[PDB]
């Protein structure tokens, strides 16, 4: 939806994207309430290739409709800067949203944020939409805590082009996915795995100082990121099953958000920490 320069006042530019500046706005259409919005802006000295991969988050952003996932407002293309608009999530990325709170909000709390994200994700792989960055730094919050999946692209990675979309994000990849680029839902299932244990040690860097090339290899000598710190057993074994290395023993995305559910339901369940 092109959306007419009058219609967006930018208020304040709250992050840096990897195009331009991130901003807060008001998005006012004629016969519609005011609302506020999220703006990606792109100034001049961008490639015409540039200005494509910029636009294309907006136009695959545009193909989805769930309550977990970024909803797309619309752009601006016939004028500059160019824009894209999406709902405002006023706190903002969860990782660092979670470091800001660290031990401040509850286990229940906690599995409510993984249950939403896990609903986007389900949501994701019945559209047959591969994500392959599903990172907590990608999952945005709103005043109510609700979390949506963001960062959408379907360029390949430098790994899988010329021999001559960024890097494959080697911390959160599935190990047949860094070894074959295969990427698939079931390699999003052990990225999930990965988020969960971002959330569950608000915020903390997976696999600490370690470097990628000792992740691959730890990964294929069988270790796995312990529990964190009061981190419920049934969540932990949930992050095992999501790093089974065979990729087809994984959870699918409707049976992880029913193990969430079931442990909403049960809260006695996450009582049992190591
Ligand atoms: N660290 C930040 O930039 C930040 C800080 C505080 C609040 C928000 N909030 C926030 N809310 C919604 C979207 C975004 N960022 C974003 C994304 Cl991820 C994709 C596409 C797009 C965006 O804005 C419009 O077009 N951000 C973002
Ligand atoms: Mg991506
Ligand atoms: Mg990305
Ligand atoms: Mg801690």
């Amino acid at each position: 939806k092109e959306i007419d320069v009058s219609y967006v006042k930018i208020e304040e530019v709250i992050g840096a994207g990897e195009f331009g500046e991130v901003c807060r706005g008001r998005l006012k259409a004629p016969g519609k309430k005011e609302s506020c919005v999220a703006i990606k802006t792109l100034k001049g000295g961008y490639t015409e290739r540039q200005r494509r991969e910029f636009l294309s988050e907006a136009s695959i952003m545009g193909q989805f409709e769930h309550p977990n996932i970024i909803r797309l407002e619309g752009v601006v293309t016939n004028s500059m800067p160019v824009m894209i608009l999406t709902e405002f999530m006023e706190n903002g990325a969860l990782d660092s949203f979670l470091r800001l709170n660290d031990g401040q909000f509850t286990v229940i709390q906690l599995v409510g944020m993984l249950r939403g994200i896990a609903s986007g994700m389900r949501y994701l792989a019945e559209m047959s939409y591969v994500h392959r960055d599903l990172a907590a730094r990608n999952i945005l919050v709103n005043s109510n805590l609700v979390c949506k999946v963001s960062d959408f692209g379907l360029s390949r990675f430098l790994e899988e082009n010329s021999s001559d979309g960024g890097k494959i994000p080697i911390r959160w990849t599935a190990p047949e996915a860094i070894a074959f680029r295969k990427f698939t839902s079931a390699s999003d299932a052990w990225s999930y795995g990965i988020v969960m244990w971002e959330v569950m040690s608000f915020g903390e860097r997976p696999y600490w100082d370690m470097s990628n090339q000792d992740v691959i290899n730890a990964i294929e000598q069988d270790y796995r990121l312990p529990p964190p710190p009061d981190c419920p057993t049934s969540l932990h074994q949930l992050m095992l099953d999501c790093w089974q290395k065979d990729r087809n023993a994984r959870p699918r995305f409707p049976q992880v958000v029913s193990a969430l559910d079931k442990m909403i339901r049960n809260p006695a369940s996450l009582k049992i920490v190591a």
